[PDB]
């Protein structure tokens, strides 16, 4: 499927979600993304 949800995971242990819905990176995993 089409991954509108992008992966960036910093080596602070903080994996951020960005997305260009809200064009924010957000902290909270997808509740769609599976």
């Amino acid at each position: 499927a089409v991954s509108e949800w992008t992966e960036y995971k910093t080596a602070d242990g903080k994996t951020y979600y960005y997305n260009n819905r809200t064009l924010e990176s957000t902290f909270e995993k997808p509740q769609e993304l599976k």
